[PDB]
């Protein structure tokens, strides 16, 4: 909360020249466009995250990028290079050059972008450091963002900046062959038969799998192991950023974010070997300890690929 010199807005200083807010609504417009002409005339850079509102660009100058993130998700790994793309040329142009960032409350998209950002800069070496850092200013890596994805996503920045030169790494696309889930029991009926999967792609859905019916799939429960196995059928090929949901058709297993019970994202050509298994802290909804009771510490998602 900023305070000085009549203004009183959610704002944050992350650093002397990078700045995470809250959205500048009708934090009211007309004041968060005063605060940027009065304390950074023509210096400033205004990135809006949000993929479901905008607003008057000319309040700022019409400087103002757009990233289309939807909440508690994250942007295409195109989208994350090209905002640190943009936001370095500003930066590197001249010392007084400023960046704010928001969304809506400044938090899990917003947390995402200022931490790849502190990346960038060599603020810090790590992504699990820039995240815990984000988090000190705007509240523990969960504090730095909102979701599991979120995470792996600046995780996925690192990854590219130390392995891959600061570009994408080469291309691979992946079919989805199977899923497995461990600690079954508890989780909707606790055998998988209430369960469905959606692999969406591009925002499109690309492939729907029903469990109990063998709608795209045949579902294997074995109570010894207290897992389930489900060989997934006619996949597409998958390329790029994949966010997988899954639903339920049980009454006790509550929807957390994104509409859904757990999902996640991942990126094809970042998937090492055949297969990626998501513990519970990297699944997102399961992270959130309010749900601990449900997704025990054993809780784990993998998908098989081809």
């Amino acid at each position: 909360r900023y305070r000085k010199d009549g203004f009183d807005l959610d704002l944050t200083y992350v650093t002397d020249h990078v700045i995470a807010m809250s959205f500048p609504s009708s934090n009211p417009i007309g004041e968060v466009s005063r605060f940027f002409k009065t304390k950074h005339p023509d210096k400033f850079r205004i990135y809006n995250l949000c993929s479901e509102r905008g607003y008057d660009e000319t309040k700022f100058d019409n400087h103002v990028y757009r990233v289309m993130i939807d909440d508690h998700n994250v942007p295409t790994l195109v989208d994350l290079l090209k905002f640190i793309d943009d936001a370095k040329v500003w930066m590197t142009s001249d010392p007084d050059h400023v960046i704010a960032i928001h969304c809506k409350a400044g938090k899990g998209r917003t947390g995402t972008l200022v931490s790849s950002w502190l990346l960038e800069d060599g603020k810090f070496d790590t992504a699990k450091e820039a995240l815990e850092y984000f988090g000190s200013r705007r509240t523990d890596v969960f504090q730095g963002v909102e979701t599991a994805s979120q995470i792996r996503y600046v995780g996925y920045f690192e990854k590219i900046k130390k392995n891959y030169g600061g570009q994408l790494p080469p291309m691979k696309k992946l079919k989805v062959t199977g899923v497995t889930i461990t600690a079954i029991q508890g989780v909707g009926r606790g055998n998988g038969s209430d369960l469905s999967m959606q692999i969406v792609s591009e925002r499109q859905e690309v492939l729907l799998c029903k469990f109990a019916e063998g709608y795209n799939c045949a579902l294997q429960y074995d109570a010894t192991d207290d897992c389930v196995t489900c060989e997934v059928k006619n996949c597409p090929v998958l390329a790029g950023d994949i966010k997988v949901r899954f639903m339920s058709t049980s009454k006790s297993l509550p929807r957390g974010y994104d509409n859904c019970p757990f999902y996640f994202w991942f990126n094809t050509s970042l998937v090492e070997g055949d297969h990626v298994t998501l513990k519970r802290e990297e699944i997102d909804n399961p992270h959130k300890k309010k749900t601990w009771k449900i997704y025990r510490d054993n809780f784990t998602v993998k998908l098989t690929f081809s």
